């Protein structure tokens, strides 16, 4: 028992990471076969930034003007192109630690794994949450572009997010591995608005069945309630609203605790307007909705 | 900018892991060189566990009672021996894969990650600490027994850590990678406390450094104070007293942030005394203490 934030092992997605230099920017890749993903922005200077014409920029540049660097090693590039807002640099050299893997589009409310690094080196790994807002609350500093986010399911890596963009609220944004953003963000320094972030409810009820599973059961009560008076709640403390596919998807934790989703619902009420009143649970002072219903499974 | 409760990255670690089964029970091990390194209670059954003279226990067994495997290949046994309450089992084949190393006893306080295996499977990986009373907060279920716990140096993995036992509170008790236990812990499934566990002072100060860093500033507040003070009022409030080290290892905090120590120490001190008043720090509404200031210095 204990109940940890857990990342995916990273060792898969460590032997992928590159350096890719072109003029005086440096930023992170990604080696899978003979192509090398990274951000676009990677052939803009500060002041490209605030206006930058990609398609302009990049008829500048040739292969020879990217310098991709494997460990300690330089590849060759035989060619370039941008698909959206990544640029696939094709190197003569597939690479030999290549996982099995895909490329996912994640929904809002999906979590991953974060291998961030530092000129192609792994600094270090955690799990995030896509936002409803397509935001993600991670731990990104200069040079942290080209970090990769992923999910591993037995030996398949799927990665599913590229880091572009840290906004002026200090929130990340990125791309898929076919290079669209998620939500309305563009590789642009201008001010960008996410909108207002709301709380992944069925997140939030799996982290519940979790603690219960854990032994933490305090927060639970004598009431039931209905999809609609749930959802009337949820919408005033800005909660994804609560659907049947959230129910079912919660239905084998329901079978663990022998306690129904509404009931659990109705706990979740009281908390929300009650508060927590000083108790913690899974012991935390706030509600987590960080935890896919998946991710309580994995753990439990 | 942003702030993570981040993993080293675990690939070094994952090459490492194997698979030992003796009698019925398996557990993880951890393959360095031509050794490889299990808890000794591999040797125990359920029964055994209650009341067991490893000695006489292990006197049965012999090199080929000790089943290891590497994913899918059986490494040959040609050795074994008992290291207080580990056990080290002489294979025939060095490691392909052995990272740098060494193993350290951690301190009370110092932090690290944890790849939570099952069989001889990496499973996932998260940033623990050693708390005050030699617990850790973990996630550990059936199996995970020898899972390690590490920190990274550039290319030197520093294993400070094996999970031998969950105890009957649902805290973790394990031990360095020389057998002897963390605490006062033993390997036998009997009632064993813990004392009562203190928060890391050194590390919420940190962390409120990080949260500045970051931007939020909210609780600086107009007041300092001194050592002696400030610990009257941790010790009320079970907090790990305050030294001219704690103030030493912080200095680099304290010059980035232009905030004396002591000046951190009295919003600590107001915290403390008035709670968070249900605003947030680094988006949580507890201080939080498992962040070293070398874990706050690296991500920022």
């Amino acid at each position: 028992s204990g109940f940890a934030k857990m990342a995916f092992p990273s060792g898969k997605v460590e032997g992928c990471m590159v350096q890719v230099t072109c003029g005086t920017t440096t930023l992170n890749g990604l080696w899978l076969d003979d192509v090398v993903y990274c951000p676009r922005h990677v052939i803009c200077t500060s002041e490209d930034m605030l206006n930058p014409n990609y398609e302009d920029l990049l008829i500048r540049k040739s292969n020879h003007n990217f310098l991709v660097q494997a460990g300690n090693v330089q590849l060759r590039v035989i060619g370039h192109s941008m698909q959206n807002c990544v640029l696939k640099l094709k190197v003569d050299t597939a690479n030999p630690k290549t996982p099995k893997y895909k490329f996912v589009r994640i929904q809002p409310g999906q979590t991953f794994s974060v291998l961030a690094c530092y000129n192609g080196s792994p600094s270090g790994v955690y799990q995030c949450a896509m936002r409803p807002n397509f935001t993600i609350k991670g731990s990104f500093l200069n040079g942290s572009c080209g970090s990769v986010g992923f999910n591993i399911d037995y030996d398949c890596v799927s990665f599913c997010y590229m880091h572009h963009m840290e906004l002026p609220t200090g929130v990340h944004a990125g791309t898929d591995l076919e290079g669209n953003f998620y939500g309305p963000f563009v590789d642009r320094q201008t001010a960008q608005a996410a909108g207002t972030d709301t709380t992944i409810t069925v997140n939030v009820l799996a982290w519940l069945y979790a603690a219960v599973i854990n032994g933490d059961r305090w927060f639970l009560n004598r009431f039931t309630t209905t999809l609609n008076d749930f959802n009337l709640v949820a919408m005033k403390y800005n909660y994804e609203p609560l659907t049947q596919d959230h129910v079912d998807i919660l239905g084998p934790l329901s079978a663990q605790t022998g306690i129904a989703v509404l009931d659990m619902c109705a706990s979740l009420k009281e908390l929300l307007q009650n508060g927590m009143n000083g108790r913690t649970i899974l012991g935390s002072a706030l509600l987590e909705d960080e935890f896919t219903p998946f991710d309580v499974v994995r753990q439990c």
